[PDB]
């Protein structure tokens, strides 16, 4: 393991960002039919699934992260315009928006990407069209449908 200056190379070869607490949005890696990104959004009330839809940067349409642990890399997720609750899972095999109590969600950096888990890797949060108005799912993981993407704001 090593890098070097005259001869290598690494802001053309690997990632260059880190989660860490403060603001966020998270979006599919597969965008959407409307040629824009498709991005996590508050379905309107508490204890209804999660949505997703186009991006703005709006105050339903952006997060935030904070840690949780560190030997399980676990966080928790939390609306900017509702950070009084934070996303949980309704057992249903789908992500709800609840009050706080312990709900944690696991993180994952690849070589193109980010990833989204449960506290014990059975599942990844994933979609079934992949366009706006759908509500977020869990199950086994997807190429196209259960990969994503993550950025700071
Ligand atoms: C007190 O510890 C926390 O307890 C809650 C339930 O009150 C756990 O959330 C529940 O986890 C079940 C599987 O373990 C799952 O079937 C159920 O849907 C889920 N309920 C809700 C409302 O989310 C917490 O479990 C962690 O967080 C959830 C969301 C999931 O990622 C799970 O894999 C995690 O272990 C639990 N929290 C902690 C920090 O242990």
């Amino acid at each position: 393991m090593g890098h070097h200056h005259h001869h290598h190379h690494h802001s053309g070869d690997s990632p260059a960002v880190t989660l860490s607490a403060g603001n966020y949005i998270i979006y599919n890696r597969v965008l959407s039919p409307r040629g824009e990104k498709l991005a996590l959004t508050y379905p309107g009330r508490q204890r209804t699934p999660v949505t997703v839809s186009p991006l703005d940067g709006s105050s339903e349409q952006a997060w935030i992260l904070r840690s949780y642990d560190s030997n399980s890399n676990t966080w928790t997720i939390s609306p900017v315009g509702s950070p009084n609750s934070q996303i949980g899972w309704g057992a249903g095999n789908v992500p709800v928006v609840l009050p706080p109590n312990n709900y944690v969600w696991t993180l994952t950096l690849t070589s193109g990407g980010y990833n989204i888990q449960d506290g014990k890797r059975t599942v990844s949060w994933s979609l079934n069209n992949a366009t706006a108005g759908e509500e977020v799912s869990i199950g086994a993981d997807a190429t196209f449908s259960g990969r994503w993407v993550i950025e700071k704001v």
